């Protein structure tokens, strides 16, 4: 591997990380049609080898989400399996994000994936995911927390999302996100979203927002100034605007960078220099992340190898950015200190002296 040491991942979607064998198993067990009859064939349909666009990417979910949504057993299992698989990438801490509405079949309007109304609500989805993450953390040694996504095209869901972040804050939920199609005009300003983020600020719920992935620097401004985000998902197009980038650097904004994702969605064109190179050269605050590894056919090694091979990233930079990811995590401060101590020890840095420097 490019970096065979402990890693921290902050930007990865549970519903974009499901095992193809688990999809196949539940499609068969539930009698729900899939576009292939083996895992290899599923990856041929669902996976991406070449850049498309963000909407073409988002459409991949339609192929497999029906097999998983609405099933309590499948939901808890994909959470458990998510932790097990991330252990294999050398991850020691992961925040995994998802829309609970997109896994439910009741108390969600409109009901997703052409499901009939059932008895599984978004609230119970969150309980189930938390349980699978907690059991995975216990069995596999990877600390795992969750982030609940508002979706840009459904501001009606956002009050419930922040409600659930508050309800489940001691059952792994550490933050709220906003995901979906960033091009929807004025989507950042829809009252359901704005009010959910204000309620998050009031109630001490941490905040991340997908912005600048394929949207302009103006969407990033909305995320920062209107939604009060603490981290940016992707954030590449911040660099369209040198003044905005300067102000964000000054405030130590964390950028959740997804190098291979950014190629496959067309967010980053490969005949331009990747935004992460500027962040590295400027010693900015950022993390490396897989985003949707099922669809991108990737692991964190895909992103580390790309930055190492093509962008001259060194071991020292990989250590640095994982320490920044831990510092920018949405853990309580005690668990942050514990995570940092684990990284210092793994990295051969002096743990006491490093903790003492952090007091500044
Ligand atoms: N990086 C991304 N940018 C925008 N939207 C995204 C991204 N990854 C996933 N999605 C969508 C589809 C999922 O169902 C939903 C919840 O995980 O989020
Ligand atoms: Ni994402």
């Amino acid at each position: 591997p490019a970096f065979d040491k402990p890693k921290v991942e902050l930007h990865v979607h549970l519903d974009g990380s499901i095992k193809p064998e688990t999809i196949l198993y539940y499609g068969r067990r539930r009698g729900i049609a899939l576009p292939a009859n083996t895992a290899e064939g599923l990856l041929n349909v669902i996976g991406m080898d070449k850049p498309l666009t963000l909407p073409d990417f988002l459409a991949k979910f339609d192929y497999y989400m029906p097999a998983i949504a609405g099933c309590r057993e499948a939901i808890k299992r994909i959470a458990y399996e998510f932790v097990e698989m991330k252990a294999k990438e050398g991850v020691v801490y992961v925040e995994v994000r998802y829309s609970p509405h997109l896994l439910a079949n009741s108390k969600v309007e409109p009901i997703p994936w052409n499901q009939a109304e059932g008895d599984l609500t978004p609230d119970e989805v969150v309980a189930l995911v938390g349980q699978g993450l907690q059991e995975g953390e216990r069995d596999f040694g990877v600390k795992a927390r969750s982030i609940l996504c508002c979706m840009r095209h459904q501001p009606n869901w956002s009050p419930k999302v922040v409600e659930l972040c508050k309800k489940y804050q001691q059952q792994t939920v550490v933050a709220i996100d906003l995901a979906g199609d960033e091009t929807i005009p004025g989507s950042s300003l829809l009252p359901g979203h704005v009010q959910a983020y204000q309620e998050a600020v009031k109630s001490g719920i941490h905040r991340t927002v997908h912005a600048g992935e394929v949207g302009s620097a103006e969407v990033v401004k909305e995320a920062v100034d209107i939604l009060k985000t603490e981290r940016l998902g992707h954030g590449y197009h911040t660099l369209e605007d040198q003044a905005l980038y300067n102000r964000l650097r000054q405030e130590n904004m964390h950028f959740e960078i997804c190098p291979w994702s950014s190629y496959l969605t067309g967010a980053w064109k490969p005949d331009t220099e990747h935004a992460v190179i500027r962040l590295k050269n400027d010693q900015a605050n950022y993390s490396l992340n897989t985003d949707d590894p099922l669809i991108f056919k990737s692991t964190l090694d895909t992103d580390y190898q790309m930055t190492k091979r093509d962008m001259g990233f060194t071991e020292e930079e990989f250590k640095r950015l994982n320490i920044n990811a831990a510092k920018s995590s949405f853990l309580p401060e005690d668990e942050k200190r514990e995570l940092l101590d684990l990284l210092y020890k793994a990295y051969g840095m002096p743990p006491s002296a490093s903790a003492g420097q952090n007091l500044a």
